[PDB]
């Protein structure tokens, strides 16, 4: 009777994070959902969320459905699976867990079907999503097959910019791209001690262009590095647009739009 929705809506976004396509919500936010066996089966679980949701008690297993042939249709029925489903909820009925995480455990054993006993996730990605020291980078964008990306960093006098950019350019992870371009700029807020130098390592046409680019963009005292990578066809629909919004915040934040 306090933040029951927040935790509820959070488990939704959490199960989403773990398994998107696998879960299907009948209702907009929580209330009623249909999850399908994590093995990507065909037996879908119809579950509702009563006024006494996880916090109060637990969700409500309303029904189960399954796409089956005449091979194992005699072994289990929908109402039958519903019975064991319920006895499993009994587990996720008095735990600090909401349901989804703990109940899959029992289902994992009772439903059987065990392929292997190991885990292999996907952690291979060129596109940077992790933070950097001194550096604030978060703008990877997508193009046909290619990937675009930029790293911004607020800086002080020339030593700072020189070192952090030196290092970054000679860094083997940034070294992995097709062509990288960089631009640094230092302008005294209200003084004359300014240090500026050009670049052209990757593509030379981008060197002076990027320089005047940061000039016309109304921005100083901050550095930016752009890199081009090759990936899949479009890498992912959620890659460019969604990160664009996030990236937009970073670039602006690091002092690109003050």
């Amino acid at each position: 009777m306090d933040d029951d929705h927040e935790q509820l809506v959070e488990e939704l976004e959490a199960v989403e994070a773990i398994y998107p396509d696998l879960l299907s919500k009948k209702q907009e936010d929580g209330s009623i959902i249909v999850v399908k066996v994590p093995q990507h089966e065909y037996m879908t679980l119809q579950i509702s969320f009563p006024t006494h949701y996880p916090s109060e008690e637990a969700p409500n297993v309303i029904e189960v459905g399954v796409c089956t042939s005449l091979a194992k249709r005699d072994l289990y029925d929908t109402k039958y699976l519903q019975h064991l489903f319920q006895e499993v909820m009994d587990s996720v009925f008095h735990r600090g867990s909401v349901c989804l995480f703990d109940f899959l455990t029992e289902l994992d054993g009772v439903l059987y079907v065990e392929p292997e006993e190991e885990t292999e996730p996907v952690q291979q990605s060129d596109i940077p999503t992790d933070p950097f020291e001194g550096w604030t980078a978060s703008d990877p964008i997508t193009d046909r097959g290619s990937t675009f990306m930029a790293f911004a960093a607020h800086v002080t006098s020339e030593e700072q910019a020189f070192a952090m950019l030196d290092l970054l350019k000679t860094d083997s992870k940034m070294r992995k791209a097709n062509h990288v371009m960089s631009a640094w700029r230092i302008k005294q807020d209200g003084s004359a001690a300014t240090y500026q130098d050009s670049d052209d390592d990757g593509e030379t046409a981008a060197g002076s262009r990027m320089l005047h680019l940061i000039t016309i963009m109304d921005v100083w005292n901050v550095i930016v590095v752009v890199a081009r990578w090759f990936g899949g066809a479009h890498i992912g629909p959620d890659r460019f647009k969604h990160i664009n919004s996030t990236a937009r915040e970073a670039v602006v934040r690091a002092g690109f739009d003050s």
